[PDB]
């Protein structure tokens, strides 16, 4: 009963709402003040600081979506193994399915763990490039 899978699905939603959502917003404020002022005829090296951040934040949209696929990929692997695991002690071929559902699943987690580390990575920087907008 590793329904930490359901907990995780919930953390991903929160990460999306509290991390990614505020970041994307912060930067949207800047783009709209860039445009609202770029119309009154009034940005220089600032648009480099901002360019870089809305790319990290955009790489961070992508990355979360990449770990969210990876987990769907993994949830199929884990439920695959509980089907095979189950109908085996309903009694050599059944014994193999479990070994291979098992292999498919430790592999899915490996890919899942990877896509998380790479999401940890992307957001850590997006946080940073967006704080570096302490331009004067």
């Amino acid at each position: 009963e590793g329904q930490l899978t359901l907990l995780l699905g919930k953390l991903m939603t929160l990460l999306g709402d509290v991390s990614l959502s505020q970041l994307e917003s912060r930067l949207a404020v800047w783009q709209a003040m860039i445009e609202s002022q770029k119309e009154m005829g009034i940005s220089k090296e600032f648009q480099t600081a901002l360019g870089e951040a809305q790319e990290a934040t955009d790489l961070y949209e992508a990355s979360i979506k990449k770990t969210d696929t990876a987990k769907s990929v993994y949830d199929a692997a884990t439920k695959k193994l509980t089907q095979a695991q189950n109908k085996l002690q309903s009694l050599a071929q059944a014994e193999a399915a479990v070994e291979q559902a098992g292999k498919e699943a430790t592999e899915a987690k490996e890919a899942l763990d990877k896509a998380t580390d790479a999401t940890v990575k992307a957001g850590t920087d997006a946080k940073a490039k967006a704080e570096k907008a302490d331009n004067i």
